Order: structure tokens, then C-alpha cells, then sequence
């Protein structure tokens, strides 16, 4: 008769027109979902809400599963609700999906046994919708699974009895697993929202997902929020300015939830005729401020309130009934008070439960429970469950304990916490950090950036400085401004760190990290800085070099691998080399520092007081043209001993240039990395000359070249020289065969300095190895790995090599492949 899908769209539009779908909105004002402030969405590249499920750029491969990850408060629910409304309004997926089914994971039970009847309860009031009709057909239906991490109770990601078929009733965990794994109603689309931490389990269900990260408000979007929140423009501007002046809070406000909390606080202060001051610095300070302002205008119910929250965390319960409120001393009068002020919500769409306005608030109270003046009240058992899904990870519960357990405390509710307990907890928290600071990642989590968000929450230097004494090595990945703010605070107070590794994720290409590099330059203990494999391009190097010229820098080793640097950055690197007398090791591998960049770099390398000892220029798009400048550096440098230039186009002519100066007996070169440089036997006479004259050269790496047997003979003329002191010779993958074995054998029985000789991916043959075995027994000085890896031989040869290892144990390592 009529198309029932129209009624469903009408239902969705009337239901999702508001932000919460719940009452107690500070007098239940209309929240107006049209206020939605745009969130930043990055595909793992910026994307639009439309075309989200389109096939990718090759093979036209379709996507069924899309996962949206983000922090608590970033807007995963407001965004998923927005999609429901936009679709129902005909502004999104108009010709892609016939239905959108919104699944609220805080309502789904992992214990209760049910068929796929959620499709009934999640839609119109009609108790008997046409489930068996065309709505049963996949490819036109998208499910929105909102809050994977909010599922209450243990969840097993590995299930034997997957139980497909929507008609069969089964446990919620099994049912969700089959839906996520696309075994139940396959070829349907599924969108999942989750906190990044819960991906530890979800990753096993998804198989081949598309991932999108949700980022909060840009500075422009923060302003829009305030202007939309406050209908009075004069107030909106005053509020914005007050916050803008608070750099720390402004930074935190990238999270929509933080903006909401702050705005609500200011609104209440306006109504009461207060100063409107907002001086919060930490997440805890913001939450305490908010709750205090609401409780001030009652406060004797804090115990029951906190106890309720704590129970919910331990028993995995978010939704409460009147019985649960009464069981904790909450009954009607105070409950209503907590609806007038926005602490609880009841739900308005023909439902009656109670819950906290946000999971972070429930966790806040659950944390405060431990400090007041009944699951445990033992912080030890709490911490033991930190990394577990089963308890909701307790990330904010612990993070808030750090903030609450602080000597720098004030009045209003906070004063009701016990000082004796606070000290007991404080000490346990220090022990917890010491233990977690020394651990393997293993996807478990108090991840160093996380221990730093914990430390940031308490500004007490006496605590933080001691906590930071457990981090001799810091490895972190920063994606947002808040990550930098937190990292800088902790590093500024760390006097033990010797090695620091900083990753940068899509927000370098800019100066975002300037406020962190300015910290590193004042560190006295830091000696090694690793900034590899991140987009620290030219402008980023300029900032770093500015800080490396600081008189107290003390950085000795700097690793700059795939940083996206070009020749211009060498100008600034040179300036550092000409001033900073402490820098010893510099790795510039895998950059675009072509011949010109080296010419510039060499200006610093040839400078008096440049003490650089080790330089890596591997895969830097170099060719023979630059060898003239490198040769000049080798000729005069008093400190450069290690030079690695492989994986470049330094052909025979380039090597001959370097050799012309390297052969000088006064040259300090000790290790030469002429690896995958396209050398042939033509240049071996040059290398031979160097070996014969330069007694300081101890390591030569020629693997990947094509020297052949002729090259070996030429090198042997030098290697067999009485004044040659080479200790390590690597000739892997040099296109050598059995015809060179006579000369290699001669080397083994004549060289006095050789200790390690490495042959590898080449057709040495069985005759070759057997001949070596027969001479390696005759008081050979060779002690180290003989190589012969990635080589295959007959049974006799394998036995002979094993025999040699037992008979002549001085040659400890042969390293056969089998
Ligand atoms: N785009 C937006 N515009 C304005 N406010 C927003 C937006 N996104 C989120 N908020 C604010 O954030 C608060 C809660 O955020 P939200 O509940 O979406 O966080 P979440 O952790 O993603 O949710 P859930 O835990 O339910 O998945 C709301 O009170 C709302 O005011
Ligand atoms: C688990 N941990 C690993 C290391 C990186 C860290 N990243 C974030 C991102 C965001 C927030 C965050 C902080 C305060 C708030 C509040 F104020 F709204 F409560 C809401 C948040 O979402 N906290 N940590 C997560």
C-alpha cells in the first residue's frame, strides 16, 4: 500500500533532531542538532561524509566495513547521529542505502540471548515490521555500531560457534562477532565507532576494514562552537576571549566535550553573577570546576554518587534503574537535583533508565570514590585491571586519580577527600609508573604517551620529576597539539633521558614541534635524538637546527633517515656542524640530498672544530660529481672516521676520486661503506692502493657490487700487502664464483689482520668451500663469521663445515643457512 520506509525516515528525523535524545539538558532546552560543528576526518588524507563507502582507487574494490576511531569526547556519537539525520533528511547516501540501523552499544547485552530483533526495537514503535521482506536483502543496508569499546562485559574476539542466520537467538557477543565478521547478513555495510584502545580486539573481527580517524575542532571551529552555544553575542565573545587567553585550556578545547563542559560552567557563572573565571589547566581541573560550580548552588550525596559510579565500572553497568539509585542512597530528591544540573540523563523516547552524561564523568566519580572519607577501594586491584577491555580499560579512572591525588587542591567537594588516603595512593602510583616505564609494548597500554597524560594531570614537580627518573629512553608518537603539550611538560622535568625518539603523525611539514624542540635544547642528559621516518622537511630542519646551535644542547647523536629533506636543509646542517662541537654522529640516509646538498654539507665538514665522526649518506641520490667534495673532507678532516655512501650512483669514477685522497697515510678513515654503488673490477685497483697505504682502514663493505673474480684478484694485491691492516671485509652479493676461491684461500692463509670475511649470495660452489675448509685449519687468524649465507651445497660440504666448527672452535661462527 504505502512505502513504510518513509515512516522510518520520519521517525529518524524526529528522533535525531536533538543532540542527546535524552532529557535533563539543563532544564531540557532544545539542543538543536543543526548546531553540529564540523569534525576533522582523516582517512588512514581529508575526506567528506559522502562517497565514504565508494570503491578505492584500483580494481574498483568495494568497501563494506568502515571504522571510525577517536578519543572519548571527540564526537563519535554526535557524528553517527548526524549521519542518521542527514540520511533521513535526504542529504546523504540518498541512492546508496535504503535503511540505516543505529545500534547503541551501551544498550546491547553481551550476555542476554536474542535473535536479530534489534532491528525492531531500534526502529519505529511498530512491534512487527517487515523484517522478512526486502529489508532482509544486503547491499542496501548500513548498520551503525556506535561505541564498540562501550560494550559492557567481557568480549571474546575468537569464537568457534559463530552462529549465522538472523533467525537464531544467541548471545550478543556471538551475534556481534558474526555481524562484524560479515558472516551474518553478508554484503551488508557496517560502520563502527570506537576508541583506538579497543582496536586491540576489534582488529581480529574486521579482517579488511577502511579506517578513518576523528579529530576535534580546529581553532576556527572552536570559535564557532562558542558563538553557536551562547545566543548572546556579547557573552559569546567574552567567553571566547577568556578561554583564548588560557593557552592550556584552549588547546584542550579541541575536544567538543571539553568545549561543552567549559561553556556550561561559564553559563552558570553568568546566571549567578560570578566573575566567570576559568583557570583550569588539566582535565581533572576542568571536571572538578564543572561539578563544583553545579554543586555549590545537596553536597552530602557525593558518597552515594561516587559509589554508584564505582560499582558501574567494576560490574560493567552503565544504565541504572531506580533500585540501583536507591541502593546507593540516591532517591528522587537528589536524583532530580542531578538532572537539573547536568550530571545524569534519563532518556525520553518511551524509555526509563538513568546514566551519566558521559562515560568520562562516570569514570571521574569512580576515581574519586577511592579517595573519599563497595567493590574494593583498593587501588592495587584497580591498577591490575588497567589494560583490560573487561573493565573498560580504566584509562580515565586512573588518569583522574593522578589529577585528584595532588597537594595543590582546593575547596568545594575536593576538600572531602582524605589526605591519608591521598598519600597512600600517591606512593602506589609512583610504583605503578616505575613498573610500567620498563615494559614491552605488546599492544598493552600504559604507553609512555599515556603515562605522560597521567603525569601532566598533576603539576606537582616533586612527584613528576621523580616519576620521570624511570625513563632513560623515551619513544613517543605525537598526533595532536595536546600530545605535544603533555610531552613537553614531562620532558622538561626529566633529568635522566639519554635517548629520545619522536614520531609525528598527520596533524609535520611545518613548525608544530617548535615548542618541543625548544625543550630538547635545554636538556642536559639527552644525547641521542631520533627524528627518522617523519615529515621533518626543510622548514622543520631549520627549526631543529636553530635549537641545535644552543650552547647547552648536548646532543651527540642525531638520526635523520627518511625525513623528506632536500639540498636546502644542508645549509642549516652545515651551520650546526660549524658551531656545535658535541655532535658526533649524523645519519642523513634516505633523503634527497643530491650532489648540491653534499657540496653545501661539506662546508661544515671541512670547518675547524667540526668533530663529526660518523656520517651516513646512504641512498641520497649522489653520484660521482660529489665525490670531489667528499674526498676533500676525507683529506683534511681530523675527526671523520666512518663514511657510509652506499646505495648511491658512485660508480668506478667516483670511487677513484675518493681513493685518491683516502690512500693518504694521514687519512683518518676507518670504515668505508661503498656498498651498493655499482662498482666493478675497474675500481679495485684504486681500493687496493688504499688498502696498501692507509693503515687506519679496518672495515670495508663492498656488498651489492659486481666485482667478479677479476675484482677479487685486484683487491688481493692490496689485501696481501704486509702493511695492510684491514680487519673486516664484506663481499656479499659481489657476483663472485668458484674461480676466485684460489685467491680468497690465499688471503685466508696469508693475511695477518683479517678477522672477519663475509661471502654471501654468490655461486661460490662446493669445490670453493671445501678448499677453504682445508686451509682454515692451518692456524688461520680468521675468528669471526665466515658468512656463506644464502648458499647451498651438497651433503659432504655441510658435514665438512660442521666438522670444522667442532675441530677448530676458534672460528666460532660459520653461519650456515641450514
Ligand atoms: N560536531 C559537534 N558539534 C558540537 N558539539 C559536539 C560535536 N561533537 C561532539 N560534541 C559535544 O560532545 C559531547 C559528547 O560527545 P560524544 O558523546 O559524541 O563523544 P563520544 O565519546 O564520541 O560518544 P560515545 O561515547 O557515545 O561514542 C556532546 O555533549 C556534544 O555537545
Ligand atoms: C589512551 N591514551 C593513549 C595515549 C594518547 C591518548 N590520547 C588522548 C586523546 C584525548 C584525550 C582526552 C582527554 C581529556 C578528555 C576530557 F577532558 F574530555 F575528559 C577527553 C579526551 O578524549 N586523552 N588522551 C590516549
Amino acid at each position: 500500500k504505502k512505502d513504510y520506509r518513509k515512516k522510518y525516515r520520519k521517525y529518524v528525523r524526529s528522533r535525531f533532531q536533538c543532540i542527546e535524545d535524552r532529557n535533563a539538558r539543563l532544564g531540557e532546552s532544545v539542543s538543536l542538532n543543526k548546531r553540529y560543528t564540523r569534525l576533522r576526518l582523516i582517512k588512514e588524507s581529508p575526506i567528506k561524509m559522502e562517497l565514504l563507502f565508494d570503491p578505492d582507487d584500483e580494481h574498483s574494490e568495494p568497501v563494506h566495513t568502515v571504522v571510525f576511531q577517536g578519543a572519548a569526547g571527540i564526537g563519535k556519537t554526535i557524528l553517527a547521529r548526524k549521519m542518521m539525520l542527514d540520511w533521513a533528511s535526504g542529504t546523504l547516501y540518498q541512492d546508496r542505502f535504503d535503511y540505516l540501523f543505529y545500534i547503541h552499544c551501551r544498550e546491547v547485552s553481551l550476555v542476554t540471548q536474542r535473535s536479530l530483533g534489534d532491528l525492531i526495537m531500534s526502529c519505529c514503535p511498530d512491534p512487527n515490521p517487515p523484517i522478512h521482506k526486502i529489508v532482509r536483502k544486503p547491499s542496501r543496508i548500513l548498520f551503525l555500531m556506535d561505541g564498540f569499546d562501550e560494550l559492557q562485559g567481557a568480549f571474546d574476539e575468537h569464537i568457534g560457534p559463530l552462529c549465522t542466520d538472523w533467525q537464531k537467538a544467541e548471545r550478543g557477543d556471538i551475534l556481534l562477532s558474526s555481524l562484524i565478521r560479515k558472516k551474518l547478513l553478508p554484503e551488508a555495510s557496517l560502520l563502527i565507532t570506537t576508541r583506538p584502545v579497543a582496536l586491540e580486539k576489534l582488529q581480529h573481527l574486521l579482517d579488511h576494514p577502511r579506517h578513518v580517524e576523528i579529530l576535534g575542532f580546529s581553532e576556527a571551529k572552536r570559535k564557532e562552537y562558542f558563538f553557536k552555544y551562547f545566543s548572546d553575542e556579547a557573552q559569546a565573545r567574552a567567553a571566547f576571549s577568556l578561554i583564548q587567553e588560557n593557552e592550556v585550556l584552549f588547546t584542550m578545547c579541541f575536544i567538543p566535550l571539553v568545549c561543552w563542559i567549559v561553556c556550561t560552567g561559564l553559563k552558570q557563572q553568568m546566571e549567578s553573577g560570578k566573575s566567570l573565571a576559568q583557570t583550569s589547566k588539566t582535565t581533572t581541573a576542568v571536571y572538578v570546576f564543572f561539578l563544583s560550580s553545579l554543586l555549590q548552588p545537596l553536597c552530602a550525596h557525593l558518597w552515594g554518587l561516587c559509589s554508584l559510579a564505582a560499582d558501574g565500572i567494576w560490574n560493567q553497568k552503565i544504565l541504572f534503574e531506580e533500585s540501583d539509585l536507591r541502593n546507593h542512597g540516591l532517591q528522587k530528591a537528589d536524583v532530580s537535583a542531578f538532572l537539573r544540573m547536568n550530571l545524569f540523563q534519563k532518556e525520553v523516547d518511551c524509555e526509563k533508565f538513568y546514566s551519566f552524561i558521559h562515560m568520562t564523568f562516570q569514570e571521574f566519580f569512580a576515581a574519586m570514590y577511592y579517595l573519599l572519607e563497595l567493590p574494593s577501594r583498593d587501588v592495587t586491584v584497580l591498577l591490575e585491571n588497567y589494560g583490560k577491555f573487561e573493565k573498560g580499560y580504566l584509562i580515565f579512572v586512573v588518569r583522574f586519580l593522578f589529577g585528584l591525588v595532588n597537594q595543590e587542591r582546593t575547596s568545594y567537594l575536593e576538600k572531602k577527600l582524605s589526605c591519608k588516603i591521598s598519600q597512600q595512593i600517591r606512593l602506589e602510583l609512583l610504583k605503578w609508573i616505575e613498573v610500567k616505564a620498563k615494559a614491552k609494548k605488546l599492544q598493552i597500554q600504559p604507553s609512555q604517551l599515556e603515562l605522560f597524560y597521567c603525569l601532566y594531570e598533576m603539576q606537582e614537580e616533586d612527584f613528576v620529576q621523580r616519576a620521570m627518573d624511570y625513563f632513560p629512553k623515551i619513544e613517543i608518537n605525537l598526533s595532536t597539539r595536546m600530545d605535544h603539550m603533555v610531552s613537553s611538560f614531562c620532558i622538561e622535568n626529566c633529568h635522566r633521558v639519554e635517548s629520545l625518539s619522536l614520531g609525528f603523525l598527520h596533524n609535520l611539514t611545518s613548525s608544530f614541534c617548535r615548542g618541543l624542540f625548544s625543550v630538547l635544547s635545554t636538556s642536559q642528559s639527552l644525547t641521542e635524538l631520533d627524528l627518522s621516518d617523519n615529515s621533518l622537511g626543510d622548514p622543520g630542519m631549520r627549526v631543529l637546527c636553530e635549537t641545535l646551535q644552543h650552547p647547552g644542547c648536548n646532543i651527540r647523536r642525531l638520526w635523520l633517515g627518511r625525513c623528506g629533506l632536500s639540498h636546502e636543509c644542508c645549509f642549516d646542517i652545515s651551520l650546526v656542524l660549524s658551531s656545535n662541537q658535541k655532535l658526533v654522529e649524523l645519519d642523513l640516509s634516505d633523503n634527497a640530498l643530491g650532489d648540491f646538498g653534499i657540496r653545501l654539507l661539506c662546508v661544515g665538514l671541512k670547518h675547524l672544530l667540526c668533530n663529526l665522526k660518523k656520517l651516513w649518506l646512504v641512498s641520497c641520490c649522489l653520484t660521482s660529481a660529489c665525490c670531489q667534495d667528499l674526498a676533500s673532507v676525507l683529506s683534511t678532516s681530523h675527526s671523520l672516521t666512518r663514511l657510509y655512501v652506499g646505495e648511491n650512483a658512485l660508480g668506478d669514477s667516483g670511487v677513484a676520486i675518493l681513493c685518491e685522497k683516502a690512500k693518504n697515510p694521514q687519512c683518518n678513515l676507518q670504515k668505508l661503506g661503498l656498498v651498493n654503488s655499482g662498482l666493478t673490477s675497474v675500481c679495485c685497483s684504486a681500493l687496493s692502493s688504499v688498502l696498501s697505504t692507509n693503515q687506519n682502514l679496518t672495515h670495508l663493505y663492498l656488498r651489492g657490487n659486481t666485482l667478479g673474480d677479476k675484482g677479487i684478484k685486484l683487491l688481493c694485491e692490496g689485501l696481501l700487502h704486509p702493511d695492510c691492516k684491514l680487519q673486516v671485509l664484506e663481499l656479499d652479493n659481489c657476483n663472485l664464483t668458484s674461480h676466485c676461491c684460489w685467491d680468497l684461500s690465499t688471503l685466508l692463509t696469508s693475511s695477518q689482520s683479517l678477522r672477519k670475511l663475509s661471502l654471501g649470495n654468490n655461486d661460490l660452489g662446493d669445490l670453493g668451500v671445501m678448499m677453504f675448509c682445508e686451509v682454515l685449519k692451518q692456524q688461520s687468524c680468521l675468528l669471526q663469521n665466515l658468512g656463506l649465507s644464502e648458499m647451498y651445497f651438497n651433503y659432504e660440504t655441510k658435514s665438512a663445515l660442521e666438522t670444522l666448527q667442532e675441530e677448530k672452535p676458534e672460528l666460532t661462527v660459520v653461519f650456515e643457512p641450514s
